[PDB]
C-alpha cells in the first residue's frame, strides 16, 4: 500500500498558510508532518499562489498548479486528475492535509494510517470529542419548538449512557483515491474516526489563534 | 401571571467583581420585574448566610440529583409560602453574565409563545447539526442525516446547546411528570459570550476580564 498526501492551499482574499510559526510558514509543519511518516510516498501542494508553491518546492514538496469560493470534492478531482496524468506510480489512498492544523503530527497521520489499514476503512477522519456533546444538544423545529438532535430523552441521559459524538477537525483525511473517483465525493459508509484531543485539533483561522499555538509550543 | 426565582447551590461564593458569585445571578433575579420571590436551595451554612446577606431567601436542603432538589423546592414552597406560583425560573448560580434583562426576554417568551418550557441556549461555532456519532462496530456516521457533515450550515436546521442560565417552566406540569416538559419547548437564545458557565478558576478570571 503507496499514500499520497494531498495539502490544499490558496493565498490570501489573511495569507494564514504562510504566517510564520516557530521559524517555518505554518504550511511548513504539515509539509513536514507528511515528510516525515513512513507510510507518504509524495507529497504534494495544490496552490494558486507563487508565494505557497515557492515555500513548499523549498522543503521538497512537489506543487500541483490549480487553476480558477471553489469546491474542496473539485480540488481533490483536480488533484487525482493530475496524478494520474503527472505521475507514474499508482497510488492507492490519499491523506488530505489541511495547512492550518499545525499541531497534526507525523505519529498522529502513522495512526491514522494504521486505523484505516486495521480497520480496513474506506474513510478515516481525525475528530475530536467537544466539551459540550452534540449528543445532548437540541434541533429547532418548524413551529419554533426545539427537541433533542440524537433522542427527546437525550438532553436529559448523561453522557456514560449514550453513544460518544464528534466533530471532524480538519487535520486528516484518509480515503481510498478509486473510490473517490466513483462517487466524486468522500465514502459515506465504512467512515472510522481518529480521535485526537480538543488541543491537538487547533485550526489556525486568526493571529490569536496562531499566537495561542506559539506559545502551546513548548 | 407569577414567577418564582429557585437558585440551586466553594465555585457558587467566588468573588467576582466584589460580589460572590451567587450574588450576581440573585440580584439579576430581584431586580426583574416578573420576579415575585427568589430562593436559593443550598445545603450549607456558609453559603445561606451568604443568600440571606443578599436579599435572597434560604430554602434549607437536606445534607444530589436536579430534580429531586427541584421537587424539594415545589415542596417547600407549597407548605411554607401562602401564594400560588406558576411558573418556577431556575437560574444556575454558576451563569453571572445572565442579566435581569435576559430573564425579562426569556418570561416574555414564555409569555409570548405560551411555552410548555423555555429554556437558555445558544449557538455553538462548531454546529452539532454537522457532527458525527459513532456507532455499535466502531464506524461513524452523521448525527443529524448522513449528508449533514457535507451540506453547509445555511441549508441545514439550527442546533442549539443549552447554557443552563434559565429554565423557565410551569411548576403544576413538573409536579405530575417529576421531570421537565418533553413537549412545547422554546428557545431563548442568548451568545456564546453571555453563555459563560463558570466551572474552573480560569473560566472565572476569563469572566472578570470583561
Ligand atoms: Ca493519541
Ligand atoms: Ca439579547
Amino acid at each position: 500500500n503507496e499514500y499520497v498526501a494531498l495539502i490544499t492551499a490558496r493565498g490570501g482574499s489573511l495569507r494564514k498558510n504562510v504566517l510564520p510559526l516557530h521559524g517555518i510558514p505554518l504550511i511548513g509543519w504539515t509539509i513536514k508532518a507528511a515528510q516525515g511518516c513512513s507510510y507518504i510516498s509524495k507529497v504534494f501542494v495544490s496552490t494558486d499562489d507563487y508565494e505557497i508553491a515557492k515555500i513548499s518546492e523549498g522543503l521538497g514538496a512537489l506543487v500541483i498548479n490549480r487553476p480558477e469560493t471553489a469546491s474542496s470534492i473539485d480540488v481533490i478531482l483536480h488533484a487525482i486528475s493530475w496524478l494520474e496524468q503527472k505521475e507514474v506510480q499508482k497510488y492507492e489512498g490519499m491523506i488530505l492535509l489541511q495547512p492550518t492544523s499545525p499541531l497534526r503530527t507525523s505519529h498522529h497521520i502513522k495512526e491514522a494510517i494504521e486505523l484505516y489499514e486495521k480497520t480496513a476503512a474506506k474513510f478515516v477522519i481525525s475528530v475530536f470529542e467537544p466539551t459540550h456533546t452534540p449528543i445532548k444538544s437540541y434541533l429547532e423545529n418548524d413551529d419554533g419548538t426545539i427537541s433533542g438532535l440524537y433522542s427527546n430523552e437525550a438532553p436529559y441521559q448523561r453522557r456514560q449512557d449514550l453513544p460518544r459524538a464528534y466533530q471532524p477537525n480538519g487535520a486528516i483525511y484518509a480515503f481510498s483515491i478509486d473510490e473517490f473517483k466513483l462517487n466524486n465525493h468522500f465514502p459515506r459508509n465504512k467512515v472510522f474516526p481518529y480521535v485526537m484531543s480538543e488541543v491537538e485539533s487547533a485550526d489556525i483561522d486568526t493571529l490569536e489563534d496562531l499566537r495561542k499555538v506559539e506559545e502551546q509550543l513548548k
